[PDB]
Order: structure tokens, then C-alpha cells, then sequence
């Protein structure tokens, strides 16, 4: 695990920060008890100039207490003298909980989000270098029709920025806390605490919660990261065909190394990443069921999958970026591998012409056929047996025949592509 | 699986569906080449007039063929005479089956919209019914505090309308076809055609197109639907816990029968199925990673996932909404199980009372435990115990002591919930 | 779905192969009562001679019944006359469900494994026709090593051993069923009812059953399911690489096809039903916590799962049988690959060599390195270069140098690693 | 995470183990050398005298190699002098890998088992203590007939002991190493070396390997891994019911308390760690599927999965052993539950008894019914109701009438079932 957790993301899941979260979530209480006028004036702030953070201090109180959020509850008592009166009031400790792992995920959404954005940026970049770069389609691992590089590129690209979007959908279902105490039915916390304390931490109440956040949102949340981890793996699964010997379109970048043992490491790290991305879906997905007003079953899970899937993912971002940004585009051996079967790439042009001059859907398949098989099976090429073809050269000129190995067919179409994605 | 087709979703999924469905992209597609004057005026109308679906005569020809949209291009071709010309003119067979796909999954996503939103209002009926019942609020399966279940329904009520949203955005993600050609750079078939083809069927044109629609679509379509059904095992579960024999708070509709053996064989069925679709995500989430421009392994998982997911949470929508519509409701039971436990729910509320007071939480807290222990091993109340302790004797009032065992305290704010939701 | 059932396993999940396990259960336990002395002598037979599967009589009964195995006790019923007394007699419904399906599942089992071995049969064959065929070993997809062809498809081989062993396992998990009636104590019908009646039928009494056989032997069964097919998953993967056309070592059997259209259509179905079979495992494993002395959440999974695990694996095994028995092999091909880096596959001995002859590894790898490059970026080989190297000529013989470049060093205990399956 | 890291499972999996790990197999191939003549006599005592463990110095190396292997063989290179031409010798990385992950699993494999053996011993010694407690079996969450709670107990050990034999197979399926170099055809190192060297370690070779060990044996153990978490998911489950407030028969250990709560929280944290457990098992499925001779998309997966499978099945296995040896059980309350329903749970005894006495099925039922319906809505007992019902009371005798309220002819067979587990 160690080896991805990448700063801003994996500062988040510390201790401390976790605790600090708490304490956020417990002075957005206290001030909007006291901006009601329903504790004295000033509570607030010293609170805030006397509640410190000290993990070893609430990890000493847990040894006792058992629990987390009482051993944090009781450790800043102790700093914070009569006003422990006004702390954590009417709350339930998943009110603290969830509303600060609300603040995490928003969070993480966030720094997710920008190095995302970042992702299409370069994205675009590399699709507009490469735009009308001649490149052989495969589809089945097979040579199909030619087609251009910067256009694939782009279909990453588009498939990023629908994650975008998704992204922000994920966000806005993770921004809501919850002060309404024991079974969420303000008994113990008036609802106008909440709505105050939730807008200072930018967040939304949830409109109805039991104990606990429901476990939906989140469930969503993870699902969408997961989708944007197996885009990831789209790119890292290509770029591992590409660079594989018999290719050698692409080069991930590295590290004078060995020509011929260049390993595509980092994407194949990347495609073992965007499986666990998905594996923590599941877990997510059936902490949905809590038992009626919650049980904790989620809890342990949550532990693993908030900072794991997180990380993960923000891992993937930053290096599947770098990849793309620097990989190595061979241009020339993209070109040159079009001509790989020697002409046969244009044989479906070369049997509608003989249907266009006269011939049979059946007629014209045969002559394709015995020239195609001709070609594979020696070293010359489609074209050289073409023109020597006798039924051929009486129903298509040669100029005709030359004409329809021109990769420009193939072509026609990629700005108005492009420009889809423009303006 | 045939025990919950129901109608109109499985209707939906008939081999006759599909190839209509075929059908119309196909007629689409003439009809935007003759509008845009690239074929004769009149094809379309002939071709509409003269293409039969007929099931036999395709599955026939596929028997030879091998390949099933081969056979129907040439079993519509049999029928359509010299304007097979211009039918399945430029396309791959990905732009007639992802398009049909996509026309299947939005109509799909309709009928489920609907029944979704018909389940909303049952639950917004059956919240508002109780919304002042009694209940008891339970966490780790444990009696908590007073809440009433009008709210629990509504927390079910709130779920299901984050879940149209939802399935609205899911809708959205896959209504897009491709009408694109070989490998999706309209080097066969221009984009003008794409655009006109797609408009007529109600959907969009992927942006940038492979020789497939980009599999993450249906991967979010299909985790969005697993969550749907994840909210409804939450309800599921709920029923099965009030319809256990000691609890009989709750009794799903059924079939006179033994009254001691009603069994929520309706709901455990539920969870069941819910376990099904979250089981669907994992392959569609591995569908993306497909190879180059592209590699049909998704389009196995697909014959099973598209109709099976779509049936079975359409099947669990109606069956919910029927268990919710119908169940019975025990409010006089409900509000007997608050006082199980003999008035120790409201055993937070005289402990704060005795620091408000004057004594210190421990203090307070030994007062209550002891009452509590007492009141739990025997057959008095909790209230009656403590109107018998001295030290509560000199600290409290009787008509205070009383006054803590009101069940409106718990019940204060329930229509500023509710409140949430109108209008 | 139905695209992949065949016979044999296919007969094995109709209604009426349900019903026919239901009767072959209930006469078991009636010939066991019979055998012990507790229904008069002449009971089975009888009822063995009257008692029909008439699908739609149990299918309009339980119209009525709204109950599987109470419509087919009545509509058996209806045709045993008196003996019907004796006749599911002290059973629950599940000593009956669990039973058939253990009954069903153990046969599936046999089938799976009897195609299984066959399975490993033509591997064996394979492995040992192709036992010396010269092939490049590829790590992250880059040519490393020489190795044989036939060592791979050992390696494919070994595995399915493995599986043979593991499906054998999974059949003895699957091997025990209940007649112990309703919470499993053996109240209503005796413990020795359950051995005899369960001897007949070739299956062993669960120890200790609840109303159902626990579920984790299924799960266990299932696993093993999914375990075997992504070892097919690994073997059509290899293929779908090799029928590329960059590489063109093996391919898949099909259907005169043009010959650069081969497609492995057969291997990315295979892929794809891998996915299937691994996506059923974790419905199956929450299946296992039952609350209680059973819920009924488990059948409407098992439903989906029984006859779909089985019959997609049994696809699989069948299916890559046939392709594994007749691909075409191209063994000119993959010697030819092995030169497609013209030399730079025995880098790693040149390198060792210097360090032999005197020089230190950072030394012998510059030299390596710049031949390497010179190799990499033009069209002479590796070894022309290094026999012009100066500091290479001065360390090293010509004749030394060019038994670096020696396949059958590669090769010398490909038949250490066959012998180790002998015998 | 670190919440349930438990020596001695966690002290497995640091860095030092690791990296000690290694030296081992190392260690164990120069050992294997030098006893066949292969490399001078001293070589291995040497290398073991002066060969540390410093993981600083491996990652500093690894810093500048980019290597984690490569940097240890380095490392381990500048303390052993002139033995450096010996050590690690002809050697691939995943030799020292694979065969380091199969030591831990085994060794990990074998702590599981002990503290899985040692939960049988405490299981079948609470069951063999409740043998003969009465407690009513429940079905669909409804009460059914009585049984015993040491039965219920037995059941939970019968699982368990299914599961010591999965383990044991387990550790079996992860007992092969590998030392066969680069594709793993010993081109590099001896046949016999590896022979020599996995017997030292305790571990098998892989009769046939790539440059991996085949990633369907680690799939095996972690899907039984997965078994195993299930089946402490159920007991866990259990408890959780049996301890809800209207129940109260159970009560998992804690921590004087407040008597009405008492959270069921270690089982709910249970529940949720066998959620992780199963969400690993497909991610593990999916390395199964290695490109070629490997590529290394396993690797990321498996830091996450070896570690925390292992660590999380030890902390549910050592935490769950202690919740079923203190639990509370609350005999007196178990009896007590049986009369809930006030004699109704006898009631298809009543029911039989009337048709033994002449009347028909329909006509039995209807009698049982309407004192079914009576005794429910009432206070008073289906006993007294049916000794007032004159068509029983003409057809029954009341000595025949109470003696069907027996408890024990639900108990007569509890004892043939513990026997099946003696000796």
C-alpha cells in the first residue's frame, strides 16, 4: 500500500487528520448553538484556542474507554474546562463520524477531481499532436482499417471526461453530514444546529438520517471510482499491447536500458490497480442493508475502502498521466505497420469496386479472395497481383486500383471528429 | 429466472424484439442517407413495406452463416429485392447491435423509472399514514430511543428519489448509438448519416466511436441499477426483522392462514435478487478494458446481464412496491415495543437530568445504573424505581421525574422533517 | 444463454428433471420407511408405478398453492390413491429442494469432470506433438527466453490436473443431502430414514443440517467452478495473443475465409464467459449466512447460479476442447519469431561471457548495450556486430561467441519437465 | 487496518520478514549448488555469517535501481564479498518472489489453522454444554419447533471442522516454489538445484512453471480463505439476532455495563471483515489470467491481498473463539422464548393428531386454525382452547391433547447427533 499513498491524498488519512476532522465537525456545533443563542457567547472560541490535538493523549483515553469518538470526546474535556458543558452536545458519535468522513470523501473528491482534469488536459494534448497520425485499427487483436493514433487518443480522452462529470455527481452525493443525534430525529440536537454546522463545513444535511448516513452515497461514490480506474486500465491494457515486441507503436516511460527489454511495468501495475478499484464495490454495495436505525457491520470496511480506493485511484490518475504524457510515439513504425499485410487492410475496398463494375457480391468475393491468399502466402503484394489479374483488368482501370489504397479514405472524417470535443 | 419476467420489461428482451430493434436502426439509417440525397427517394418506404421480421428464416440462415446479423442483413435482403443495395450500407455490425443495445437499455431504463416513481408515492403515502406512529428506534438491533415510523418509511421514501435521479442519469449515459462504421471514423459511412440515423431513434451519436459504444456506459447503467436494488434488500431486510415473531410490528401481503406462520418469503426473495444485481457489476466493470478498437468477450456477459439485470430489479420494483403498498401495519403492537425494556429508553434523559442538578456524570450515571440493573431483573418500572431512591428523591421532583418519559420529546420534530419533502 | 446449453448438461436443468428428482428423493425415503418396517411392504413399488411428472398438473396446482413442493406432494397425490399417507411423510419442503439439488449437482460435477479429463487428454497430445517446437518466451509481453511450445501447452495441462483434483473435491462437497425434516433434529422422520434413503440415492447425510444443507458447500463448489474457467480464461487469452497479426503463431479453428480476417471469436467468448463464471462466486459465499435455522434468500440466487455455473463452465471445457484439438499451429512462424530482435534473445549470455572472460558487470553490459542499440536501430544482426567489436575480439572467440546464439541451451531439460507427468 | 494486525500473523508481513524471506531461498539455492559440486564447498555457512538484513540499505539501493530485488541481491552483494559470483545465481526475480509468498502463505496457512483448530475445541465444548438446552428453531426469522442450542452449536462446529480440512488443502495447493530462471525451463539454473532447494524450504516444485508460479493456486487459498470468513459471518449473524432486545438469549462478551446496552459490535464487526474477506476473491480470480511467460499486474494486487487476507481471517478466527467462549447464554430466557406463542409451535402436532383420528386433511386444519386464531389474539394458551373444542374433545383425549406439548419429542434424536461427531 505504502508504495501509492502520494501526497495531498494519503495526508488526508492520517490520525491526526482524522481527529482534526472530529474537532471541525464539533466547532461547527458549538458555533451554531452559539450563533442560535442557545449556549453563552464565546464558547467557541475558546474551545478553539484550547482543544488540542494530542493522538497519543486519545489513543492512552481508547485504551480505557473503548471507544474512538468517547476517548476523543473525554481528551479535549479535559483541555477545554467548564465548556466541555457545550461540547458534543445532544450529538451521537456518528454524527461526528460520518459528517467527517463527508468532509474526507468531498475532499478526496476534490483532489481527485483536479489531477482528473489535469488527466484531459494532457489527454487533448497528445490526441491534437497526433491528430492525422496514420495508424492500422484492430479490432479482435486483427488488423481491420487504418485510422489515426491522435483519434484513439481522443477516445480516452472522452471516456475521462464523461469521469469528470461523474466525479463531480460522486462529490455532490457524498456532501452531506448529520448532527441529529441517537436515530436522527433531532430529539437530543435541533435541526437548526444542524443545518448551521453542516453549511460552515460545506456541506448538506442529509434530509432524513437514521444514526447514520445511509450508505448509498457512498456506495455511488465508490462505484464511480472504480469506473474511472477501469478507463485507466483501457489505457494501461493498449499501451501493454503497443509496446509489445512484435508492435512497438508506444513506450511507456522509464526509469542507458536495453533497446529490447523495454517492460510495459507501470501499465501493467496500473491494470492490477483497477482491480482492486473494483474489488471494493462490492463491500460498499452490501453495506448498503444496515440493520433498521444502523448496525456498525460497515464500519471495519470503511476503514479499508475510504483511504484504499482513494489513494488507489489518485495513484492511477497521477501515473496513468505521466504515462501519456511522456511515452515514447513512434510515428514511423505506426505508419509502417499498416503495410504489415501488405495491401490486404484495403481489400474490402477493392471487392465493393468489382460489385460497383457489374459483378456479384459472390463474383467479386472469390477474386479478392484468391488474390488475398496469393498475397498472404508470398511476398508480394495485394496490389502487383491485383493489376496482373485478367478479370480485374477488364473491369477496373489501374489508376482505379491504385487509388483505393490511398489511407486518406480512411482519414476523411477526423477534424469533424475533433471538433466535436472544440469550443 | 422466467418466475420474474413480468410484463412490459420482458417483452423487452423476446429474440423478435431484438431483431425489430435491428430493424429500425437499419430503417434509420436509409432513411437518413434518402433525406441527406444520397440514395433514391422511395428506398425507405419500400424497405419499410417489404422487410419482414421472420425469426425461423434468420436463425435458418445463421445455421449457415454463423453470424447473427449476417444472417438477418441477408434474410431482410431475400425480402427487399433491389433495394438491398442501399440497406446495411457502409455499417459494421457493432453500429446495428450497440444502437439496438442502447434503444433496449433506454426503454429499459424508462419502464424502470416508472415503476421506480410509482414506488416513490406508495412510500410517500405510507410515511405520511404513520407519520406520527409511535415506534421504537433500534441500533445494533438494540431499542435506542422513540422515533415514529412514518420516518423510517420516509428515510425508505428518500433513498428511492435519490434513486431516480439516478436511474434519470443513468437513462442519460446510454443513449448513445454509433453509426460509424468499420473502426468509428466513418471512413465507410459519413457522420452526417450517424447524426440523422441517431436523432430518429431518440438517441446521440457517441462522440468518438470505436468499431463499439465505449463499454463504461454500461457499466455505470448496470452499477446504478445494483444500487436501486441494494436499497430495496435495506427494505427487505427491514420487514424481515418487524415480521419475526417477537417483534410482529410489520407483516408483508401474502397469498385462512395460521397466524403464527407468516413468513416473509416475499422479502428474503428480495434479498436474494439484490444479491443477483450487485453480483452483475464485476463483469460489467471488466467489459471496459476491451483490446484496442475493440474485442466482442463483453458481448457474452452482455446475453446474460442486459435482460437479466433489467428483469430482475424491474421484478423487484413491483414486488416492493406491492409489500409496501399492501403490508399491515401494527401501530398499537409498535407502540407496546417502546416500553419493553419498562421505561429504560428513557434512561439517558433522567441521567443528564441529575447533572442538570448538580451532580457529576458519574454520579448521575451510577443513580441510573443501579435503577436500570434493578428494573431489569424484575417486573417494576424503570419510574417507579427511581421515585423510590432518596438520592432522586432530593435531586428531582415526581412531576419532573414523570415528565422524562414523555414520548413527544422524541417526537418534537418530525414534520420539520417531513417539511423537507413537500412542495 | 441458451446459445451455450448442450447436452448432456442442459437435460439436467429442465422442470421436468426437477420433478423427476423430487419423485427419485421421495421414493427413497419412502423405500427406506418400507425397508425399516414402517409402511407396509408393497408401498414403493406402487407408487413408483403411478406416480407421473405431469409438469403442468404441479404447475396449475401450485397456481392454486402459490408452494413448489406442496403442488407436486398434491398433484403426486392425486395419482398414488392411499398410499399418498406414506409419502413425504415428517419431510420439510428443503429435505426435498436440497436433496434434488445435490442430486443435481453431483451429476453436474460428473459431467463437468469426465470433459474435464478429456479436456487434459488433448492438452497432453498437444503438448506432446508440439514437445520440441522452438517458440520466444515473452514476459510483459516482450520477447525474453527461447523456450518449446509444447512446455506452454504442458503448462495449460498441469493446471487442468489441478482443476481434475479440485473438481473431484468439489463433487464429494456437494455429495450430502437431509432427511431430517423441519429445523433438522430428526423430530418428524428418524435419523435412519435419512442414512438408508440417502445410501440409494449415492449421497452421504449431512452431519448436522438446519431446515437446509449450509450453504458453504455450494459456495466451495462454486469457487472451484470459477477457478476452472479462468484457467480457460488463461489458455483462450494466450490464443487471442497469438492469432494477432503482428504475431501469427496459432490459430483458432473457425467456420474459403479470407485469410488476414481470422478473428478468435471462439477465445474472446470464452473470455467472456470466464467473467460469468467468476461473477456467480460472491452471490454464492453471501448465501452461506443464513439467519437462523435457514432463511429462504438463497433460492432465488440458486436459481440463477445452479444451472447457469454449470452449463456456461460445461460450455467452456467442450468448447476449448475443440479449439485446443484443432487450432492450426504454426511452428516456421514461431521459430521465425524467435529471430525478430536478430539476436538480441541471447543478450543475456553475451553478457555473462565477458564477465567470464575477466570483465566486471557493469563493463560487459556497455558493451552489450551498444551492439544492442546498434542492432535495435538498423538491420544487421546482433552477433555481426559483436564479432566487429574490438573489445569484444580481444575476450572472446568467434567460435565462442556464435554457440552463444545455440537454441538448444534454451532447450536441454524440456524433457526433465514432461517426464515429471509420465507414468 | 493496523486494528487487527495480531502477532504472530502480522510480524509476517513487514519489511524484515520479507527481505528474510528472500535470504532464505537464496540461502537454500547456494546450499543446493554447493552439495551438487557446483559452486566451492563454504560458499553458504559464508554467506549466512555475513548476509544482513538492512532495510534501509535495500531501499536506499532501491531508490537509484528501481529494482526491489535487484537492490536486495545488491545489498546482500557488498557484505558477502567474493561469494557474490555464487548468490543468486542464474536466478529470475520471481524465483526469490514466488517462493518467498509460498513460504508465507504457508507459514500464514498454518497460524490460521491452529487458531481454526483451537476454534473447533471451543466450539464443540459450548455445544457439548447446551447439549440439551431447549431453544425454539426458527425459520424465515418465525418460530418453528423446538431443538437444542448445543445442536445449534454443533452446527456452527460441523462447518468449522469442514473448514480445518480446506485449510489443510489450502496449504497443500501453496506449498510450490519455483527455481527454474527465467521462463522457467531451466535454461539458468539447474532442474535439480530447484529440487534441492524447495526441500530445504519445506515446499514443492512447480512441475511446471513460466517465470511465475501459476496464480490459480493463490486464487484457491484465498477463495477458501473467503469460505472460511462466511462461516464466521453466520455465527456472528446469529448472535446479533440473539441478542436484539426481543430476544435475549446470547450475549457476546464485553469490556459495570447498562443492562439494556449491550451492542452486539464485535459480531457486526465481523460481518463486516467477511465482507473484505470475499471482496479479495476476484481480484485473485482475475491474476489467474497472466499474458504469456507473465506479466506483472498480480503484483500490486497481491501486496494488498496476502497481507490483508490473512491478517483479517487471524484476527476473525482469534476474535470469534473468544466471543463463543464467554458469550453469555441466557438458558432460562431460550426455554422462556418456546412459550411465546403460547403452545402454538405444537400445533402440526394437534393438526396430525386429528387426522390420525378420522379426519381429513382440510378438515384437521380448520380446527387447529380457529384455535390458532384464538390463542393469538388472546392471553390465553392453545391448550386450554383446544380442551374446549367440542369437535376435539370428541375425538381427542386431554391426557392424549397435553401429552403433544412434549418438548421432548422434539428432543429424541440430539444425542445420535453429537454421537457422529465422537471418536
Amino acid at each position: 500500500v505504502e508504495r501509492y499513498s502520494l501526497s495531498p491524498m494519503k495526508d488526508l488519512w492520517t490520525e491526526e487528520a482524522k481527529y482534526r476532522r472530529w474537532l471541525e465537525v464539533e466547532l461547527a456545533v458549538t458555533r451554531a448553538y452559539e450563533e442560535l443563542g442557545m449556549i453563552p457567547k464565546g464558547v467557541t472560541e475558546r474551545i478553539r484556542n484550547n482543544a488540542k490535538i494530542d493522538v497519543e493523549l486519545f489513543k492512552k483515553i481508547e485504551e480505557k474507554t473503548n471507544h474512538d469518538v468517547v476517548a476523543f470526546v473525554e481528551g479535549i474535556g479535559s483541555m477545554i474546562g467548564e465548556d466541555s458543558r457545550f461540547f458534543h452536545y445532544g450529538l451521537t458519535s456518528s454524527d461526528v463520524l460520518d459528517t467527517a468522513n463527508s468532509l474526507a470523501l468531498v475532499e478526496a473528491g476534490k483532489i481527485l477531481l483536479e489531477s482528473l482534469k489535469e488527466f484531459c488536459d494532457v489527454l487533448w494534448e497528445v490526441a491534437n499532436r497526433y491528430k492525422h497520425t496514420p495508424t492500422i485499427g484492430r479490432t479482435h487483436g486483427v488488423h481491420a482499417e487504418p485510422t489515426s493514433f491522435g483519434l484513439k487518443v481522443l477516445g480516452w480522452y472522452s471516456e475521462m471526461k464523461r469521469n469528470v462529470q461523474r466525479l463531480e455527481r460522486a462529490i455532490e452525493e457524498v456532501s452531506y453530514g448529520k448532527i441529529s443525534g441517537a436515530v436522527g430525529n433531532y430529539a437530543n440536537v435541533p435541526p437548526e444546529v444542524e443545518e448551521k454546522a453542516l453549511s460552515y463545513l460545506g456541506l448538506k444535511p442529509e434530509p432524513v438520517s437514521t444514526q447514520v448516513v445511509p450508505r448509498d452515497r457512498h456506495a455511488f461514490y465508490l462505484s464511480t471510482l472504480a469506473i474511472v480506474a477501469a478507463g485507466i486500465e483501457r489505457i494501461a491494457v493498449e499501451i501493454r499491447h503497443l509496446q509489445r515486441t512484435e508492435v512497438l507503436e508506444v513506450e511507456e516511460p522509464f526509469r542507458s536500458a536495453m533497446p529490447h527489454k523495454k517492460n510495459p511495468i507501470t501499465c501493467e501495475r496500473l491494470t492490477g490497480l483497477s482491480r482492486m478499484m473494483r474489488a471494493y464495490v462490492d463491500p460498499s454495495l452490501e453495506n448498503i442493508a444496515l440493520w433498521h436505525e444502523r448496525d456498525i457491520s460497515h464500519s471495519s470496511v470503511e476503514r479499508y475502502v475510504f483511504p484504499d480506493a482513494t489513494q488507489t485511484l489518485y495513484y492511477m490518475i497521477v501515473t496513468a498521466t505521466n504515462v501519456v504524457r511522456n511515452m515514447k510515439v513512434n510515428e514511423e513504425r505506426m505508419k509502417k505497420n499498416i503495410d504489415l499485410t501488405k495491401g490486404l487492410v484495403f481489400s474490402q475496398r477493392v471487392l465493393l469496386k468489382l460489385i460497383e463494375k457489374g459483378l456479384t457480391r459472390k463474383e467479386a468475393y472469390d477474386i479478392v479472395q484468391r488474390n488475398a491468399l496469393k498475397t498472404w502466402n508470398s511476398e508480394k503484394h495485394f496490389l502487383e497481383y491485383l493489376l496482373e489479374d485478367e478479370e480485374v483488368k477488364k473491369l477496373v482501370t489501374k489508376e482505379e486500383l491504385e487509388e483505393l489504397f490511398d489511407i486518406s479514405y480512411y482519414l476523411k472524417h477526423v477534424d469533424h471528429i475533433f471538433e466535436r470535443f472544440e469550443k
